[PDB]
């Protein structure tokens, strides 16, 4: 009740900024998350003991992979916290409850492999879930952990509020399938440009929450350049391991997954910023103007990748 989390001064100030890095002290990440829920949602949103038990079982269900790990979960949750805190009045009580949880859970039990690799390998998950294979798994793992004894952080919601928050979580997690982002952003672009975008329309809110999820999930590209550049190393460590696994199935991998083509990374990121990242943060800033610092940081990083290509670093 009277028990607040507090962070050291530098973290207390910098955690409010979009470009905050959660740091290398793994043991501080649970407290950072609880801090964010308490300011985002309230000290009454969750029972502390259940929330702490939930966080620790979520952590145990992330694997020791280079990029899709517990540090990514907490990093994606912080980007959502910064969006929510910069857009105080736009979101419901249930949305603030659901979205930080959705971000912490969004890659539960990730193995470091794409949906395509699972399908090419003929993994059992690819027979259970024919599209958004890993994302349906992540939602399945979230419900599993919510059903463990002492882990129902939503216990005080009515039946219909509980059903609504699990549906916010399910859609938010499915929306992190990047295959779905291209069409979602295009529809949001048309709706904003023709002035049909309506935040009282639930299917429009679902789209805007979806785009928030892509924006949070890709948030490596919105950090300060030394963070962006070092995170890219972990991202490619996974891509290249998947490429090795493609070659063991007798399949030439795409260039981004082939370690033999490491020298073209700079030109690859450049393509990714122009095709995905810039469009994403551009359309998010049109809908939610106070997210502009994500777009500005993305543009700063694109210019750094252009500098790498020119041999200026
Ligand atoms: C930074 N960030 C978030 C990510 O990179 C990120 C996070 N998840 N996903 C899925 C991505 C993603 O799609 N990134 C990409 C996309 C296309 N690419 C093409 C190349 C490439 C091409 C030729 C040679 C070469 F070496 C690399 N590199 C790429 N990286
Ligand atoms: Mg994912
Ligand atoms: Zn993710």
């Amino acid at each position: 009740g009277l028990m607040q989390f507090t962070l050291p001064v530098r973290l207390c100030k910098e955690i409010e900024l979009f470009h905050f890095d959660i740091g290398p002290f793994e043991n501080m990440w649970p407290g950072i998350f609880v801090y964010m829920v308490h300011r985002s949602c309230g000290t009454s949103c969750f029972e502390l003991e259940k929330l702490c038990r939930f966080i620790m079982s979520v952590k145990k269900n992330y694997r020791r992979v280079p990029y899709h790990n517990w540090k990514h979960a907490v990093t994606v949750a912080h980007c959502m916290y910064a969006i929510l805190q910069n857009n105080h009045t736009l979101f419901t009580d249930l949305e603030r409850k659901g979205l930080l949880i959705a971000c912490l859970c969004h890659d539960l039990d990730h193995r470091g492999f794409s949906n395509s690799y699972l399908q090419k390998f003929d993994h059992p998950l690819a027979a259970l879930y024919s599209t958004s294979t890993m994302e349906q798994h992540h939602f399945s793992q979230t419900v599993s952990i919510l059903q463990l004894e002492g882990h129902n952080i939503f216990s005080t919601l009515s039946s219909s509020e509980y059903e609504q928050v699990l549906e916010i979580i399910r859609k938010a997690i499915i929306a992190t399938d990047l295959a779905l982002y291209f069409g979602n952003r295009k529809q949001l672009e048309e709706m904003y440009q023709t002035g049909s975008l309506n935040l009282n329309n639930q299917s429009h809110r679902d789209r805007v929450i979806g785009l928030m999820m892509t924006a949070c999930d890709l948030c490596s590209v919105t950090k300060l350049w030394p963070v962006t550049k070092l995170t890219a190393n972990d991202i490619y460590a996974e891509f290249w391991a998947e490429g090795d696994e493609m070659k063991k199935l007798g399949i030439q991998p795409i260039p981004m997954m082939d370690r033999d083509k490491k020298d073209e990374v700079p030109q690859g990121q450049l393509g990714f910023y122009n095709a995905v990242a810039i469009p994403c943060y551009t359309t998010l800033t049109q809908i939610l103007p106070p997210t502009e610092p994500l777009l500005k940081a993305c543009r700063d990083n694109l210019s750094q990748w252009e500098k790498v290509i020119r041999g200026e670093e």
